């Protein structure tokens, strides 16, 4: 048994494109992806995937629907990762540059799944079939998937 910690994940999906943003900085720096972090104590996890929405890419939503969960473990880590992912219900401002996050939007045929963590490569295709899903994934480092599965569910 370990213990897990919450992040949260939006992917910022409209009919035709994503935002995605590069992690200049950090777990993960040089990747595409969308835009979260930690869930901090008193606030529900949508509620904090809203506010690192807004922290990460300066867009503001009033709603967020739920799409899938995944569980990272990380050789040599003991604490999982419990990522609650997102799909913004509609948007209405322009992502901003940050110190964290440079957002970008790419048309739904150029998704950069080579330049994003390997395993949204399994799971972002279901988020743009509009399947809900559950995965697990461990990685050696960060390039190399050791173990994983993934379950497309009818409730998140
Ligand atoms: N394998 C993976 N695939 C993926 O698509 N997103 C991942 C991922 N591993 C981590 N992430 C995402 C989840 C979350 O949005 C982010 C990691 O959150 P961070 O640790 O950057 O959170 P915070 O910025 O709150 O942490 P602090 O540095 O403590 O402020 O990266
Ligand atoms: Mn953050
Ligand atoms: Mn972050
Ligand atoms: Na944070
Ligand atoms: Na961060």
């Amino acid at each position: 048994m370990k213990a897990s910690r919450l992040y949260t994940l939006v992917l910022v999906l409209q009919p035709q494109r994503v935002l995605l943003g590069m992690k200049k900085r950090g777990f993960g720096a040089g990747r595409w992806n969308g835009f979260g972090g930690k869930v901090q104590e008193g606030e529900t996890i949508e509620d904090g995937a809203r506010r690192e929405l807004q922290e990460e890419s300066g867009l503001t939503v009033d709603a967020l629907h739920k799409v899938g969960q995944i569980v990272f473990e990380f050789v040599g880590e003991p604490e999982l990762m419990d990522v609650h992912v997102f799909c913004t219900d509609s948007i209405q401002g322009t992502p901003v540059e940050s110190d964290e996050m440079r957002p970008c939007w790419f048309q739904l045929d150029q998704i950069p799944f080579k330049d994003m963590w390997p395993d949204d490569s399994y799971w972002f295709p279901l988020l743009l079939q509009k399947k809900k899903f559950h995965g697990y994934f461990k990685f050696q480092g960060q390039d190399t998937i050791l173990d994983y599965t993934l379950r497309e569910v009818d409730t998140v």
